[PDB]
């Protein structure tokens, strides 16, 4: 359900795979289609999801930005949950600490949101 | 610098070795001494934190709160920055994803922060 | 008399249906209130008391400390009996073995007692 | 490991199901070889017993002593851990709790302790 390619509603994209252990890994793509803009991703998530108390599966994973062509000095993680079927879904918040210095530590972390789908509006060159 | 072990100001600790590709990984004990309370951790860091423009080293984990003896259907990703030097720290917010059913994906993410020092108040027994 | 909803002295809660032919089946909530602490019971009664020579009714049952949020590796027995009238009680004691390692067998087994109750004091919210 | 027949060391015997929910079904015979002193047992057993820090199964069962011959007013919980291998064993702490009147509740409870093999000497006619 986890394992594939994912799409946020703003242009990036990431690639992972789920692992029997619960461990996510992958790839992540901050502009579709830029070879330039993929970083290395890796996350965790439940590997048991089923509950007796149709529950969303909690996952996690961290892209710091730094790859042979960007360091942004930052990192960002998303905290979320996968919901499958018909219009899977992974429904995530995101914080994205920058290194600062100590003056400026309040202002070091964006918070946002992002909702990945399997599926984007795509079309013919 | 951030390879080690890591304490935060609630009784929780993490080990964590710090790659030279940008790699964390480790464990995380939500419960000093509490064999039974550690979960595998994961994340990044910026791996060349050094700007020409004393900042802090960006970095972020996650741990699925999953283990042989709880599985709390959820995860928590930190995201910080270290700062080395006398009083190192990892000043973090974190976000706490549990899986939901669609009607209370409302309330399925708890915020927080987290400051991890290296060293904690000790004391024999 | 036995079939319903039991609460001892500590937070805990079960509810048992006593069957006509010696069963107790039920579930054991280790933190009243709390959805996921929620485990099987198992277990049997005397189901003819009643002597010629105002007897108790001789029960016991077990939890294994697993569920879809929790594995203690361990289980609980309690042995107790039944009375019945205006302050109806499960008087019992009980033994919790965890899983050791051969080494640590001697130290497997704790004992304890506890006092169920058809009634514990209740408040509004 | 744990389905199967199992003797303790003074005459006794059982016949046990373990389910693939934890669940533990059987039949409990005083004196081997006596087809009326048969019993229904029923238990649990920690149906995932690895962990990450050669560990016992924990497990728990119960026999009430009423039967079509005999009816002795109560019961038997049997708590401990089974430990497989070359001598796989169940090692066990037990509680027997009798009816009792309120006067006599205080003696109401033995203890003991009962070790099964999957083996006892045994020999032809």
């Amino acid at each position: 359900g986890i394992t594939g390619t994912w799409y946020n509603q703003l242009g990036s994209t990431f690639i992972v795979t789920a692992g029997a252990d619960g461990a996510l890994t992958g790839t992540y793509e901050s502009a579709v289609g830029n070879a330039e803009s993929r970083y290395v991703l890796t996350g965790r998530y439940d590997s048991a999801p089923g509950r007796g108390d149709g529950s969303g599966t909690a996952l996690g994973w961290t892209v710091a930005w730094k790859n042979n062509y960007r360091n942004a000095h930052s990192a960002t993680t998303w905290s979320g949950q996968y919901v499958g079927g018909a219009e899977a879904r992974i429904n995530t918040q995101w914080l994205l600490t920058s290194g600062t210095t100590e003056a400026n530590a309040w202002k070091s972390t964006l918070v946002g949101h992002d909702t990945f789908t399997k599926v984007k509006p795509s079309a013919a060159s």
